[PDB]
């Protein structure tokens, strides 16, 4: 195994390959992290599960109750999210779109996400990250997997935030 | 392992469970499965590399060349997809996006989804699973699991094909 040194330089330097943005900031950089990386185009949908200790005044938040449509998708200027797990050696961020992740449709309809990655959902292998979301599988919970490896398609612009 | 025969009736069990349609048909019937699938709304998105033989006249088939608009996409009756493997344990059916199945919104905006499934793209676990699509993530390609487990949301209805 890596160590989690080398696991997260691994992690970042797949999502910097896939084009992605990437910082790693503490907890109480957190919002001030999420507000830098949105700049002066603040209108970002936030999943109902974020924290709100991550969220910041001019922030032009967008919830997703009742449905946001998809011209109101398509005109917010980010997405916010959570993550299940990431994996290091390909650069993958998985999505199961739980309360801090929210529905399909938010991270692929606004051109750009912000995602933001607890150090500690961050695995080596493919393997280990399939263990993470096991239980989402079995529950019948909706997988999405972004990938680095190691819009019309969805977001143009991504921002990894990994945090502690 | 469990043979084909009960990896094949795990995999129906699992996503009749999810409350799809199944429906296990020979290369010859597949091309009327479809059709009897869509029955009286026939205006289909059909990615790019779905194979000539499959399709039917009276089919109403919508190309996403150029791209369909998210309102084309949900005025559409159905999408018609392959997949990259399904694993029978959880019911999941994973896409990859490839040329068979298309860009993600296209199995996400319309609301009944007909997926077809070779025989020998069913795995029974998970493990199998995430094998068979380690290289599309090694490539950086998006990966959508869609799951029974052991529309706002996403497609509404889902028909799955098995075929072989």
């Amino acid at each position: 195994p890596l160590s989690r040194a080398e696991i997260l330089h691994q992690f970042e330097d797949r999502i910097l390959d896939y084009g992605a943005a990437y910082t790693h900031v503490s907890a109480a950089e957190l919002p001030g992290a999420i507000a830098k990386a949105l700049g002066n185009a603040r209108r970002v949908i936030v999943p109902a599960g974020i924290p709100a200790p991550w969220l910041t005044v001019g922030m032009d938040v967008l919830r997703d109750e009742p449905p946001l449509s998809h011209a109101e998708l398509d005109r917010a200027d980010a997405v916010l999210t959570g993550c299940a797990v990431a994996i290091s050696e390909t650069g993958t961020i998985i999505l199961d779109h739980r309360a801090d992740q929210g529905r399909r449709a938010l991270s692929l309809i606004p051109d750009f996400h912000i995602c933001v990655v607890r150090e500690d959902q961050i695995v080596q292998t493919v393997r280990e990250g399939v263990e993470a979301v096991a239980a989402s599988v079995r529950e019948g919970r909706p997988l999405t997997w972004l990938s680095g490896g190691s819009g019309v398609h969805g977001p143009r612009r991504l921002q990894v935030i990994v945090v502690g």
